[PDB]
């Protein structure tokens, strides 16, 4: 009798399992897995329902920050990746370097590595087990950045033995599990990793098998084919709580689900149809109607995980229909159909919010169409007008995702077009560097502001994360987009 294999059906893939290009609602699930953190967060500390924000030591066994821009890290010795090689400082040494992150060289490898990273300067190997990170300018975030999906360790010779590429088809970490598998666009496979430095695997094998139709996915728990299934809605929960050997088990996560602009489209390069658009979606009425009170409506890009730089005083977000068919009227827009790109309900409520959006924006003047795309077949940027999206609020503070996603090296202004006011900016600069204290709160807030005001993205709400599962698979969700295991798995 051998432990038992796990049985995934998930909504979606990631394309690559290199850590930081697995960014995504179905990356992190699979790579949290594969690899560790130098620090990683409890969720569960002190009996906590998978919310708990307590940061314990991993990779790095402690660390202490020196100065305004440096921290040192004490490794933990004798982990070996899965083919053998003990980890050292010159593995995380090369995981957060220029080469490989951050710097000019790094842009094909790792697309988005520079403009989600710190203003990193050099790490400094001490010795076989002790390695320092630094920034050139002054942050305050290293250690919440450590923790976090960007900060996943690769092992330096393998890496760059096979390139970022191919590492991303056959992945090496030091984590729980070790690859098996990758078929793209179908599943990814993973086994127990038993000479794991942490708690060992209770699974003996781990699959994640995309059923992007989430009716096929609900049939495939029913019938026994899966013993956990992801990406569900609300109105999902009572059919499957009818079964007695079957449960829902959800939480509001730290994400946001959004629509947004190509911005180098002439229609959207203005601020005011995306004004419009924003002010006429009734989100309370999605909430009630499509996730059963449960999806959580924000402040404005502001969100309690912030911690210092949340702001509990701010007012919701502007509802105006009158406003928004002045607004129609002011833009010249001439009636014209404006396309909508979904992949199918890959976001949880996709095509049912947006059928309700189409309905809010034809009663101020504006047509929408739903355009559908497959996984792995993203359309070309200038065939898009607006698609949805979603940003986990992946720091304990505010940094993360305003200034990474809508900052002036992010992909909203350069890759999609925001001219963004030249004082949202200035303002971006300043929060990455200031330490917390009123300044650094009062801008963050103005950010908040201009944010409303220019529309490159509506925020809709966090969404209500939905799993079912077999009663007989003691597993608990967390509070963020992915799947945790460690000491979270057990069967019978
Ligand atoms: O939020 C998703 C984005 O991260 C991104 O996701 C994938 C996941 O591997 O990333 C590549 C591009 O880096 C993309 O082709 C994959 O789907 O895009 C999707 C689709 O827009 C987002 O939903």
């Amino acid at each position: 009798q051998e432990r038992r294999a796990l049985r995934l059906g998930v909504n979606g893939l990631p394309n690559s399992l290199e850590p930081v290009n697995a960014i995504s609602n179905v990356g992190p699930r699979i790579v949290n897995q594969i690899f560790d953190t130098l620090i990683a967060r409890d969720f569960f500390a002190k009996g906590a329902p998978g919310n708990a924000i307590d940061l314990v030591p991993a990779l790095a066994e402690s660390w202490e920050r020196i100065d305004e821009k440096s921290v040192r890290f004490k490794l933990r010795q004798k982990v070996m990746f899965h083919d053998g090689v003990e980890l050292t400082a010159d593995d995380v040494a090369y995981t957060f370097s220029s080469e490989r992150l951050w710097g000019p060289e790094a842009i094909k490898k790792i697309p988005l590595g520079k403009s989600y990273s710190l203003d990193f300067d050099e790490p400094v190997v001490e010795d076989k087990y002790t390695v320092t990170l630094r920034t050139k300018t002054p942050s305050y975030l290293i250690e919440t950045f450590v923790a976090s999906w960007m900060s996943r360790i690769v092992p330096k010779e393998y890496y760059k033995k096979l390139g970022a590429v191919d590492f991303g088809n056959k992945p090496v970490g030091t984590g729980p599990y070790k690859f098996v598998e990758f078929v793209a666009g179908d599943r990814v496979v993973l086994e127990a990793n038993d000479a794991y430095w942490g708690p060992k695997p209770t699974a003996s094998k781990i699959t994640y098998q995309i059923v992007a139709e989430p009716a096929t996915r609900v049939a495939g728990l029913i019938s026994g084919e899966y013993d956990i299934i992801t990406t569900l809605t609300p109105d999902d929960i009572q059919l499957i709580n009818s079964y007695p050997d079957l449960e829902t088990r959800g939480t509001l996560i730290e994400n946001f689900h959004m629509f947004t602009f190509n911005m180098n489209q002439e229609v959207f390069k203005d601020k005011k149809l995306r004004r419009a658009l924003a002010l006429a979606v009734n989100r309370p009425i999605m909430v009630e109607a499509l996730w059963k009170k449960q999806a959580s409506i924000p402040a404005g890009f502001n969100f309690p995980n912030y911690g210092e730089t949340f702001d509990p005083k701010r007012k919701a977000m502007e509802y105006n229909v009158e406003e928004a068919k002045r607004l129609v009227k002011e833009s010249g827009y001439d009636g014209t159909p404006i396309t909508y790109h979904t992949m199918g309900n890959y976001y949880a409520n996709a095509m049912p919010a947006l059928m309700m959006m189409i309905e809010m924006w034809k009663q101020i003047g504006v047509n929408v169409v739903m355009k559908t795309y497959a996984p792995g077949s993203f359309p070309p940027d200038n065939q898009t007008w607006m698609r949805n999206w979603s940003n986990g609020q992946w720091m304990t503070d505010a940094y993360a995702t305003i200034v990474p996603e809508f900052g002036p090296n992010g992909q909203v202004q350069k890759r999609w077009g925001w001219k963004a006011p030249a004082e949202f900016n200035e303002l971006c600069q300043k929060v990455t560097v200031l330490p917390n204290g009123k300044e650094r709160f009062d801008a963050y807030n103005r950010m908040r502001d201009i944010f409303e005001e220019e529309a490159p993205a509506v925020i809709l709400y966090q969404p209500y994360d939905v799993y079912a599962a077999r009663k007989d698979v003691h597993w608990k969700p967390v509070s963020f987009e992915m799947m945790e295991f460690r000491n979270n798995l057990s069967f019978g």
